[PDB]
């Protein structure tokens, strides 16, 4: 009934290839690095996948909509998360009623393709008040946690702008904010991700 979680193996390819997409999509940030911490590489701790019966049912339910909805299109991208949020999400999956990004008249689940992008909330908009222990947003002692998602897209709505909406417009399912520094990928519905690799972690500190 609930969350199975398998650690990869580091000799495994499928585990090279996520900490390559978590390492090599770091890019500086117009912070200062205030709000993730200041660092150009992280230290991976641990690689798991993320299975669970429910989660995976919603995700390939609202995929098969999505396809008929988009001429047999998914549109399916593999993109960072992250939230104070990822203990729920690994057993309960993704939920939008938490705005946790929006606000009280916001709403939507933001990824990133930069994983330095979704390090920044891993403790909360603008790095909350850092790691609970050190209350450090650049605490290089403390395990983070971030997810590598499978992301139902759909139709794109592209734009380019300081604004945000509250659903997706007419025909689409997922809007993209274009570079902003850095493209953010915004979805309406939980089960529009699904949380595939739980990627335990570290910044680390330059020399
Ligand atoms: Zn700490």
């Amino acid at each position: 009934q609930g969350t199975i979680l398998l650690d990869l193996a580091p000799e495994d390819k499928e585990y090279q290839s996520v900490e390559e997409e978590m390492q090599s999509t770091i890019r500086e940030h117009r912070d200062g690095g205030n709000a993730g911490g200041i660092f150009n590489r992280y230290n991976v701790i641990r690689i798991q996948k993320v299975v669970n019966k429910k989660l995976r049912e919603r995700f390939c339910h609202r995929q098969k909509e999505v396809s008929e909805e988009n001429h047999n299109h998914h549109n399916e991208r593999m993109l960072f998360h992250g939230s104070p949020f990822i203990n729920a999400i690994i057993h309960k999956g993704f939920d939008e009623r938490h705005a946790y990004i929006g606000g009280m008249f916001g709403a939507g689940i933001y990824f990133a393709e930069n994983s330095s992008k979704s390090n920044q909330y891993v403790y909360g908009i603008g790095g909350g008040t850092g790691c609970p222990t050190h209350k450090d947003r650049s605490c290089y002692i403390c395990h983070r946690q971030m997810l590598f998602c499978r992301v139902t897209l759909g139709k794109s709505f592209l734009q380019f702008s300081t604004i945000k909406m509250a659903h997706a417009p007419p025909g689409h399912h997922s809007v993209i904010g274009r570079p902003l520094a850095y493209a953010e990928y915004v979805i309406y519905r939980g089960e529009q991700a699904y949380p595939e690799y739980l990627i335990t972690y570290q910044i680390m500190k330059p020399e």
